[PDB]
């Protein structure tokens, strides 16, 4: 079965938690950037949101095995992205794009060579459990399906992908199980569902330490740094979830 399967791949494809302070040149901030800016490549190319959740993904493990130096942290974000498109997108956009969207700060051999750089790197693996990827199991559970309920899981999801502090301490389904518990308490009232805690054997005991994490997030992202997220689900799309007012307490 699907699920397991994506439990055992998760641990196998998770990067090292405490990479960047090995990283020399690079920091968690630097990173924040990278990420919601690949946030606004996704949008302006119509990407899929599991393209975005893959790249970020093959950044981490990237990083957790090679050191950059600043000036090639965005050529490593667009290679990942460009690796992510192939895979993930049924027309992902050509190199020549993703050398654009750089307003040419590298060059479309220079792309290349990182491509195939990551790519060793990644050990050549590059289907990796991501968030939405659990989201999508999570939702079958969700009775009658809740659109709205959906939309914020997923926001909540993307916003984990741009703090490496304390986000990488966790694992993909974790994350999406944190932030499906949340999108419902927040639009139905209601918490993490019972043939939930049965297929996953997470309970809200065992999602506490990543909800009250991502509790806080959601709570300050408006004054966050990064905003590329909020204004992403500030659209009918996304039923403007990003504007939905936060649980003040989650009654734990």
């Amino acid at each position: 079965d699907i699920h397991t399967y994506l439990r055992e791949m998760e641990v196998k494809c998770k990067p090292k938690v405490g990479y960047m302070k090995k990283q020399p040149d690079i920091t968690n901030s630097m990173r924040a950037i990278l990420v919601d800016w690949l946030v606004e490549v996704g949008e302006e190319y119509k990407l899929q949101n599991e393209t975005l959740h893959l790249a970020v993904n093959y950044i981490d493990r990237f990083l957790s095995s090679m050191s950059v130096l600043r000036g090639k942290l965005q050529l490593v974000g667009t290679a990942a992205m460009l690796l992510a498109s192939k895979f993930e997108e049924i027309y992902p956009p050509e190199v020549a794009e993703f050398v654009y969207i750089t307003d040419d700060t590298y060059t479309k051999k220079q792309v290349l060579r990182m491509e195939h750089l990551v790519l060793k790197v990644l050990a050549f693996d590059l289907a990796a459990p991501t968030i939405n990827q659990f989201l999508t199991q999570y939702f079958l559970h969700q009775q009658p399906a809740n659109c709205k309920v959906e939309s914020l899981a997923m926001f909540l999801g993307e916003l984990s992908l741009i703090d490496a502090d304390p986000y990488l301490k966790y694992l993909p389904s974790v994350i999406a199980a944190a932030a499906f518990h949340l999108a419902l308490y927040t639009v139905t009232g209601q918490s993490w569902p019972e043939s939930l805690v049965q297929k996953t054997g997470y309970t809200l005991e065992t999602l506490k330490p990543c909800l009250l994490d991502l509790h806080q997030t959601y709570l300050r992202a408006p004054q966050h740094a990064q905003q590329s997220i909020r204004e992403k689900y500030k659209n009918s799309k996304y039923h403007g979830v990003s504007l939905l007012n936060p649980p003040e307490t989650l009654n734990l």
